[PDB]
């Protein structure tokens, strides 16, 4: 947006600590090389706490699930836009998970870690919990 900095400096946080950039039309790509993982669209933030939250829960969460290389792919400012529009998606920024060319959910979740990781839970297996 006019004068890029903090969302930048956001992306640019997150960027460095391993989780690989991803493009629209390279989100398709993305999906159909990668066996599983997750990816952020990050507009704007609603409020939250501070800014950022510190994510570091969300790394650990999927990482009890070894078998599953887990992809972090997070995207620009006007790709979220676009990549949201292109997939259906309202507006709302949050941890999008794909998995077999399909769609799991969407990680609501994020300050409560017992919930956060029941909320991942029903959404890598299903039927059992999926309060969305």
């Amino acid at each position: 947006m006019s004068n890029d900095t903090p969302f930048d400096a956001l992306w640019q946080r997150m960027l460095a600590r391993g989780w690989t950039p991803v493009s629209e039309s390279r989100l398709d790509d993305w999906l159909t090389q990668a066996p599983d993982g997750v990816v952020l669209l990050s507009s704007d933030p609603k409020r939250t706490p501070e800014v950022s939250d510190n994510p570091v829960m969300i790394g650990e969460l999927l990482r009890e699930f070894p078998d599953y290389t887990w992809q972090v792919a997070i995207a620009d400012l006007e790709q979220s836009e676009a990549i949201g529009d292109r997939f259906g998606v309202f507006r709302f920024p949050a941890t999008l998970v794909f998995t077999g060319g399909n769609y799991r959910g969407v990680l609501n979740g994020i300050h409560p870690w017992a919930e956060l990781i029941n909320l991942m839970r029903g959404l890598v297996e299903p039927q059992q919990e999926r309060a969305s």
